């Protein structure tokens, strides 16, 4: 996932977030975001059967867990940005403090996969509560993709379609909008050179899709054109 | 108080061997890490933590009491399975946090704020995560005593509780938790409060005043002389 993407990204998360309070960069605080990337892993956690001692038979949702993992992204990236002493994070590897399944190269070893067994996500999510604990949102960003990648999940797809439609919003959903991701490839989304058109595309198929008339979007393609930098 | 703290570490063995008697050896002591992290984060949700949200109506604190209860019942937990300068390091790193002795440098009060809930629990989390049980438990009395609530009689009516569920298909997935409104946990308030704090603690007598408890419990969810001897036989045997 190269780096250029992984700004891209950021930049339409900013752009969601100016719409909501303008002044977020200036408001808000790191940890906040720390906060809320805790909150919603706990939130992911509980999508599975995790409690030795409560309805122990319960199928996993590996849906939510997947509208999970992208709820994760956009505070991450928020963080990410937010952000703008490091042989802080190999300190806590030897104080073991991250923690392991009982049974981005310095991030690999703290995933766990494959994410559909409940002792794998419960190591991977805690890590990425311990990564956001110490304020590095660059790596749950690389982990959150990683996640989704295990999953078989086009997340960065997903994370396009679902901003083309937050712009709608201010001019089942959930079931369109994969349905947009899909005329569009996960090779495409994220190989650096064709990335932005294939972001474009869709864009353009959830305007379609929703029924944004042609003549209403002289603008919507705006900040995403200027998501290259 | 202190055979009262080593009482409610034995109870807490036999509610724990109650839903797996080779409990120690089954269970991990990340295991209790988790378990602490995920009611601390349900006794977080409490409050209007959500800075995009609705931050108008009251917290429930009545709530936060149980859930500080329940995390109670983790950390003895925790403690038991687990059978400095670390931790003083993690402070510099920058490992805890604050609002905008090695323990009330990690409390924030009152606990009634939102903000100081939030930093408070989420270090409650932090410590989990480097399994200090033993720091956990004592922040909990300490924050009995800012909200001045009743730790040890919660502690033990939501014990009795724990128990009850089991018994009534809780694990597996078929428990009557809600009736008309009115969650479980919230019987276990009128319980507690029909002895004192006094009795609770008191070296003599606070074993008789927790088999009150546990008795107002179990009449709350009407229940037969014969599934309370699990409890009652450890309430004795606690002494
Ligand atoms: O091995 C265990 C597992 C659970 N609990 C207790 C602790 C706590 O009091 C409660 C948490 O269970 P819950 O299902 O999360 O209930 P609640 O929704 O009321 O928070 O269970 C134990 O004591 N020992």
């Amino acid at each position: 996932v190269p780096a250029r993407v992984l700004n891209s990204l950021a930049h339409l998360q900013d752009g969601l977030n100016i719409f909501m309070d303008p002044d977020w960069r200036q408001i808000r605080h790191v940890d906040d975001w720390a906060l809320a990337i805790t909150m919603e892993s706990a939130e992911l956690i509980d999508s599975y059967p995790w409690k030795w001692w409560k309805n122990v038979k319960a199928q996993t949702d590996m849906h939510n867990v997947r509208i999970e993992i992208a709820d994760i992204l956009h505070f991450s990236l928020s963080g990410e940005i937010q952000k703008r002493d490091d042989v802080a994070l190999k300190s806590l590897k030897e104080m073991g403090f991250f923690c392991r399944p009982p049974a981005d190269d310095e991030l690999l070893e703290l995933m766990f996969f494959p994410l559909t067994e409940v002792a794998s996500a419960v190591a991977t999510f805690r890590n990425i509560i311990q990564l956001a604990s110490i304020y590095r949102f660059d790596l749950i960003t690389k982990g959150l993709l990683l996640a989704a990648q295990d999953l078989d999940f086009n997340l960065v797809g997903y994370y396009v379609a679902k901003y083309t439609l937050n712009q709608i919003r201010q001019l089942e959903d959930n079931e369109l909008l994969h349905e947009c991701v899909q005329s569009v490839s996960v090779e495409d989304v994220l190989n650096e050179g064709t990335y932005l058109k294939a972001w474009e595309k869709i864009a353009c198929s959830v305007f379609d899709a929703f029924g944004m008339p042609e003549e209403e979007r002289r603008h919507a393609y705006d900040w995403l054109k200027s998501a290259a930098l």
